[PDB]
């Protein structure tokens, strides 16, 4: 299943679709895009 916020991620696919992967934190954030 997907990972929600603070869950580990390689790519955004690892995270839920309500989220995005922060490669800086290696965890899913609510977005991946820097904004």
């Amino acid at each position: 299943d997907c990972r929600y916020m603070f869950g580990d991620c390689e790519k955004d696919e690892d995270c839920c679709k309500h989220l995005g992967c922060k490669r800086k934190m290696k965890y899913c954030a609510w977005d991946f895009t820097f904004t």
